[PDB]
């Protein structure tokens, strides 16, 4: 019938037919679809309507301080179409529109589907606060309200462990043998392995591998890992021991595995291979007073150390002991929840029992640094992991919005499809249409990229857009509709080629056939539409990916300016890895503002829209360091030049001039912390108002780029080398801060996003001065800054070749 159309459209916007029970073993994905359905009408059914329509984007969040200096008469001007009104910081929108009369009509940003709306001062509107930094003026029109009627939704034993190890069996390509563990969050409780067999395309062995673990000492999310090796390891896949059902897992399995690559999330997933024709194949049976003065010093010790400080035995017996002491202190819970023998009952009832009462824990201060531990992969136990997410729903949905694209990553850590925070995304994704945007975008990048994970994510999508509302699935169709047509024109464009007249005939050729898609929401920009393609704008832009340089009229009659939308399609890079990096550079910048710094970085829009695809915004303006010096080219004088080139007056060079040393700082502080700063000249880009910025991080001696021409900008000591050392230092300290936080999502990066071993994540403890005094840490950075200088030019020289 028609509801079955329903379903093909879901489908559609999907990339994946969570109907398909072509690859399951069980009906966990079909459990997760239907215990869905419950969150996703307590949210429909509990969201206010005028609101969630007009989706007003707001914050709790004091005013900065770089902010109020900028309203130094405590008068903020709206300009209403037209004419400008004075308005207090304070002022709520109703108070300015019924001070602009003196019924129902409500203000709406020029050129934008945002609004200001709510019992809010605009003082804490985000696109106001975006206009001080700015420096803009809050142009607005006087609309009428959006009606609420479009965001209806269409109504819905004490023996041992034994397994029993047939064969393998492989159509494809030494000596193999099978290795069977208990793992428990990353803990291997017990292991056995089988005899080494010749490896030949079906090897038997009919074996009984006999665990050291009772039956009834498997705790709830604890993964049978098959591992089978050469000595390598070659195939790798994974069942859950107790289902969705709390059932012990019994049965006959043939379980395709996932091939290994010449340690990150997709060695955990509880998927199987969905190739069933080349996949080697697994085939297993199944039939069944308090502390002293010193012991205290030591513990507090251990509980202050950080996140990645490995636990010894004696540490995690301390912790144990002393768990009901431990339980007093919220940032000792990651460290405490890992002395968990969790491969004993008696030991998990007496931990549930200590969870019981968490009145500490429950009081304590939202730790976002400290749920995100609970959340990552080495927390399996489900309840661990709900203490984790009760303390996420007390966010607001700024914050959710600041930490929603790495929360669905750790999606991937929860071991059963249908999780807790699983349904707090799906919650908090239907209650604002923004989150609902980036959670549909993010979600899709995952599913279209990602066999180990795109049966959950699909499910987890479908039960999103069974609420998110017919206008909002209205948008989606049409934004997948067009980033398809511009990705076929893209690998076309790809394939047919520096750049040939042919391939510029052929892209403007097949941008006039494509128009004839009216308009379409900008995936990175919700709050932006897209209209008509400026064709002759429109190129290739020459790079070794041969990527699509699309230019588009907004199609909002409103919009003031006659700027197009800058978009860039690319295939051949990695563009999660990018995600990534800029949503932790958008969490650094909160974490500046938390201390009223501002480094002015550009953490410019990406989508991830499919394997090696993507797109990429435009930021106004805008030109690499390299070109610069190509132009009048090694010659360190010329940034200053193209500057004063580009500022008209002597006034907003200086301007131009302090943006650049805010930029440069902060970029140098960020790119230094995560290990990405040894950067060639061609990939940081400045704005004509010298806005510095990095871009392109996808596969990617000196600790930073400060070559001699930012120098020569900066004019060298200077007065403004000073400001530059000072930031410097300023925002690093700010960021040892949050060391913890910056760590976890470090880890959580490494492990979600990268191709990934302990080695590679202590850079980022090491960079942070883990375990050092601000001031030694100041001179290190300050150290730094003194490479930076020594080198010059030798690494931009090197990378020539
Ligand atoms: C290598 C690669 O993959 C890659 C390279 C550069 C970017 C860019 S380019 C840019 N900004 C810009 O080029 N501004 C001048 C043109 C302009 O007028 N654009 C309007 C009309 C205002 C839309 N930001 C970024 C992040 C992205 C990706």
């Amino acid at each position: 019938e028609e509801s079955q159309a329903f379903q093909r459209q879901l489908t559609a916007l999907i990339g994946y037919d969570v109907t398909d029970v072509s690859n399951v073993h069980d009906d966990e994905l079909e459990f997760t679809r239907r215990g869905l359905v419950t969150p996703r009408m307590a949210e429909v059914a509990s969201r206010d309507p005028k609101l969630y329509a007009m989706h007003p984007w707001v914050t709790s969040k004091p005013l900065p301080e770089y902010l109020w200096k900028k309203i130094a008469n405590n008068c903020i001007f709206i300009v209403i179409h037209s004419q400008t009104i004075k308005v207090s910081p304070d002022d709520t929108p109703g108070a300015i529109l019924q001070s602009f009369f003196t019924q129902d009509f409500v203000l709406r940003v020029c050129g934008r589907d945002e609004y200001l709306v709510g019992e809010t001062p605009i003082k804490n509107f985000q696109w106001v606060r975006h206009c001080l930094k700015n420096g803009e003026e809050i142009h607005v029109v006087l609309d009428t309200p959006p009606d609420p009627a479009l965001d209806e939704v269409r109504k819905e034993c004490d023996r041992k462990f034994r397994v029993k190890i047939r064969g393998i069996d492989i159509p494809v390509l030494l000596t193999v043998f099978v290795e069977a563990n208990i793992q428990h969050g990353q803990q291997v409780l017990c292991q056995r392995r089988t005899s080494p067999k010749p490896f030949t395309e079906e090897v038997l062995w009919n074996v009984w591998l006999e665990f050291s673990i009772k039956i009834k000492d498997l705790p709830k999310g604890a993964l049978l890992n098959l591992q089978i090796y050469c000595v390598q390891l070659l195939y790798y896949v994974n069942l859950l021991l107790i289902d969705h059902r709390f059932l012990l897992r019994r049965g006959e399995y043939v379980l395709h595995m996932w091939q290994i690559s010449g340690f990150n999330a997709d060695k955990l997933t509880s998927a199987t291979n969905p190739d069933k024709e080349n996949s080697m194949s697994i085939s297993i049976l199944l039939d069944n007073a308090e502390m002293p003065n010193q012991l205290r010093k030591q513990l507090e010790a251990i509980i202050a150390t950080d996140p990645l400080n490995p636990l010894t035995a004696e540490d995690k017996e301390l912790l144990w002991h002393f768990r009901y002491e431990s339980l007093k202190h919220p940032k000792a819970y990651p460290k405490l929840f890992s002395s968990v023998k969790w491969g004993q009952q008696e030991i998990v009832a007496k931990t549930y029992q200590l969870l019981a009462r968490r009145e500490v824990w429950d009081q304590s201060a939202l730790d976002v640094g400290l749920t995100m531990q609970l959340l990552d992969c080495n927390f399996s136990d489900e309840n661990v992991r709900a203490i984790a997410v009760q303390k996420l729903e007390s966010l607001e949905d700024d914050d959710v919005l600041h930490y929603l694209l790495q929360l669905v990553q750790a999606v991937k850590f929860e071991p059963y499809h249908d999780s807790a925070l699983a349904r707090f995304l799906l919650k908090r994704g239907l209650r604002n249409k923004r989150i609902g945007h980036f959670l549909f975008w993010f979600l899709r990048s995952e599913i279209a990229q990602s066999r180990h994970y795109q049966q959950r994510f699909a499910v987890i999508l479908e039960a999103y857009l069974r609420g998110c509302g017919t206008a909002m699935l209205h948008d989606f169709t049409q934004q997948v509709q067009v980033i398809e047509m511009l990705q076929k024109v893209t690998l076309d464009i790809k394939s047919l080629s520096d750049v040939s007249s042919q391939v510029i005939s052929q892209l403007k050729q097949k941008l006039e056939n494509l128009q004839n898609p009216e308009s379409f929401r900008v995936p990175y920009d919700p709050g932006l539409k897209a209209g008509a393609l400026a064709i002759e704008k429109c190129k290739v832009m020459a790079s070794k990916k041969k990527p699509l340089w699309l230019e588009f009229k907004c199609a909002d009659p409103t919009a003031l300016s006659n700027e197009t939308i800058g978009i860039i399609f690319k295939h051949g890079d990695d563009l999660r890895q990018d995600m990534l990096i800029l949503q932790i550079l958008r969490i650094m910048e909160s974490i500046w503002e938390t201390e009223s710094l501002d480094l002015c970085l550009l953490p410019y829009g990406c989508i991830s829209t499919g394997d090696k695809i993507g797109m990429i915004e435009i930021v106004k303006d805008a030109t690499t360091i390299a070109k610069i010096q190509q132009s009048t080219v090694f010659k360190d004088e010329v940034l200053n030049h193209w500057l004063k080139e580009k500022s008209p007056t002597e006034e907003k060079f200086q301007a131009a001039v302090e943006r650049f040393v805010y930029s440069c700082a902060g970029y140098c502080v960020a790119t230094f912390v995560l290990g990405i700063g040894d950067r060639h000249n061609d990939n940081i880009m400045i704005t004509e108002t010298g806005n510095l910025f990095h871009i392109d991080f996808g596969h990617i001696r000196v600790p930073f780029v400060l070559t001699p021409d930012f120098l020569f900008v900066m004019g060298t000591t200077s007065p403004h080398f000073q400001k530059f050392q000072d930031i410097c230092v300023k925002a690093y300290l700010a960021l040892r801060h949050h060391t913890n936080l910056l760590i976890i999502l470090f880890s959580m990066m490494l492990m979600t996003g990268m191709p990934t071993s302990k080695e590679d994540i202590e850079y980022i403890r090491d960079a942070l001065t883990v375990g050092k005094n601000e001031e030694d840490a100041k001179k290190y950075f300050l150290d730094q800054i003194e490479v930076c200088r020594d080198k010059g030019w030798t690494v931009q020289f090197n990378w020539f070749l």
